[PDB]
């Protein structure tokens, strides 16, 4: 809430910039395309930890990906791993490029969804896991609380709702380029808490190179 001024801005903002990045990995990441690799690799052995290790293991029916631009994650993580998949994006020309960029397991995404996750209800218990990476600095505290709550509800039985996302190592940094912020971990972990939802697992990304920010994976339900 602080540091955003004027809440109609800094969404507007927003979708000017993804409206002017072409829809390429490298564009999805932000110059780092070649990070992508270090990244799925990582977010796999995250995730496998809940479909693979119980007692109250985590289904591998049907998986929803927040932000997922051109499916980058889609294609290399969740499709493998799930029967159905479901994206929501704003930009849409991003979701255009996604059914080419796809390919053959693109068939299996069921639902397109073009909005902002400001506006986004998932439907109740209907997924396994919710994957929500590197898109929660493009929402104010409030409408990531309430997002995340109604992702609560979307959840299947054992299911979990993953954060992938930048994280300060102090207080919250503004971005005014793309009009995004950069929260510590002391604050997203209070906008979870906000949301009811219970903190299952945390995890630092390595691997990464030493200029950018921290980047943490939570399993949350
Ligand atoms: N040469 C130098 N020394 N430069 C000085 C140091 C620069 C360094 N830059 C970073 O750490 C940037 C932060 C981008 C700013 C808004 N995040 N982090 C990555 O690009 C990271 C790597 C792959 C995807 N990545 C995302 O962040 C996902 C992502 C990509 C594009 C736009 C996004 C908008 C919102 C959220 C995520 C976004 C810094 N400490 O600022
Ligand atoms: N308010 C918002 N709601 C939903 N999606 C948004 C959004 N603001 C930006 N986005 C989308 O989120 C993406 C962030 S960069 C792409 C990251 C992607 N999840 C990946 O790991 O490959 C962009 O494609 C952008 O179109």
């Amino acid at each position: 809430s602080e540091v955003i001024e004027d809440e109609k801005q800094f969404y507007s903002k927003a979708k000017t910039y993804w409206k002017q990045i072409p829809p390429t990995v490298d564009g999805m990441l932000g110059g780092y395309g070649h990070i992508s690799s270090i990244d799925i690799n990582s977010s796999r052995k995250f995730l496998q930890r809940f479909l693979r290790e119980g007692p109250n293991k985590t289904g591998t029916s049907c998986a929803l990906d927040c932000g997922a631009g051109i499916g980058r994650i889609t294609k290399r993580l969740l499709l493998p791993l799930f029967r159905e998949v479901d994206m929501v994006d704003i930009t849409e020309d991003f979701l255009v490029q996604a059914k080419t960029y796809l390919g053959e397991e693109g068939k299996r995404v069921r639902n397109y969804f073009c909005c902002g996750l400001q506006d986004f209800t998932p439907e109740p218990d209907s997924y396994d896991v919710i994957w929500i990476q590197w898109v929660i600095g493009h929402l104010t505290d409030q409408h990531l609380a309430e997002f995340l709550r109604r992702c609560k509800g979307s959840l299947r039985p054992n299911g979990i709702i993953v954060i992938k996302d930048n994280m300060a190592q102090e207080g919250v940094i503004l971005d005014d380029v793309d009009s995004s912020v950069c929260r510590d971990l002391d604050v997203v972990r209070r906008i979870i808490c906000s949301a009811g939802l219970s903190l299952l697992a945390e995890e630092r990304q390595e691997n990464l190179p030493d200029e950018i920010y921290h980047v943490y994976s939570f399993a949350l339900r």
